[PDB]
């Protein structure tokens, strides 16, 4: 049920990670990005562990479990960050409590178009009074909506999508009763997260290629899963 | 209300255009792309014209009107092509009646990734038994959701989103009564259209830059907006 899904997603809630960024050295492009890149990798390991808790997911084929993650990992990172950043009303993005970056920083690391979209999404979440339970459902949704093409596990993914859709609708009724515009408006945010994700991955691929910023192999395999 | 919005969106909504593609010549990459490219410029003219019928739009600043189209034109094209192709159930894309492309062709023009995503979306529309009125609302929604950053006409764009959101919910009740999953599942298709749109625009810019396939001025400028 909606209730069972939510309990599951909630006892698997991602913890918040510190960046342990060294603020003792000034924020060069390289300095910030190495913290951002590896904050990403730690949150990445967590997502993977978290995904296996999304009800139905461990019943997909291994290849498709990996595939879903390969499609949407960056979206999940950005989606989370947006929610972490809800209090800043679009003024900054909180990648970690340890690492809040404003538009100024975004320019330094040359990820302005990306973070400007995310930050705006953050503001929309704030404006739509999004509850944690709704966000939990949203990430699960981002995951199961990762690939639109037909996979071997098509059936099971369909079943998960249907269950998630019901849970989102019921959860919206709980925290925002009789508001028919809410779920659609919030789902519309996902289109921006998707756009941000795509640009995100493209940027990280070119970071990888510039070889200055160091990637560990987990993040690096994710990048090489595209092209 | 829902109805008056719907009457408006219907006015000058994209028609079927023939590409007048010449099948007498081999379906090379260049030959196909010249048809797709010229088909695109013609549909773009329709889009520009259609947009002005989306209620509220002509009240946006001129600047924001241009910006919205610049953001989402490609998504609008693919969304339409998906809806034109709904009968082919994901097997091929009917860019025009005279220009229907299956998976084999997509390879020739090296747009496999894009069209596979569009074709899959098409199958989803078919499976959700999507009605035209719904597609009309979807197009308008694609347009007014184009940019999430704050524009000068933020206030008015927001009003437009709200009224469209109402009309979408009512139109869903009419054609798919009491189905709580219909609207959400359908809106989720928009994320895939966005990804394909983004890839489309990239593909076309690299086409423009390799100077072999020829772009008109309308198309060349939309591309130079990114």
């Amino acid at each position: 049920q909606t209730v069972t899904i939510l309990q599951a997603l909630n006892k698997a809630a991602l913890p918040v990670l510190e960046s342990h960024h060294n603020h003792g050295q000034p924020p060069t492009k390289v300095h910030l990005l190495n913290s951002l890149v590896k904050l990403a990798e730690r949150e990445l390991v967590h997502l993977i562990n978290w995904a296996k808790n999304v009800p139905g997911y461990t019943d997909l084929s291994l290849s498709d479990q990996v595939h879903l993650i390969e499609c949407c990992w960056m979206e999940l990172l950005l989606l989370n960050c947006a929610f972490r950043s809800i209090e800043h009303g679009g003024k900054s993005l909180a990648f970690a409590p340890d690492l809040v970056l404003d538009r100024s920083s975004w320019s330094t690391v040359e990820m302005t178009e990306i973070f400007e979209q995310v930050a705006a999404v953050s503001e929309q979440m704030m404006q739509n009074h999004l509850h944690k339970d709704e966000l939990l459902l949203l990430q699960a949704m981002v995951l199961v909506n990762a690939e639109v093409r037909r996979l071997a596990s098509y059936n099971q993914i369909f079943n998960m999508q249907q269950s998630l859709l019901d849970a989102i609708v019921d959860t919206a009724q709980k925290y925002h009763p009789d508001n028919v515009r809410h779920v659609p408006a919030v789902l519309l945010l996902l289109t921006h997260i998707r756009q941000a994700g795509e640009r995100g991955i493209a940027f990280f691929q070119r970071l990888k290629s510039e070889g200055v910023v160091t990637f560990c192999d987990l993040l690096k395999e994710m990048l090489d899963a595209q092209d």
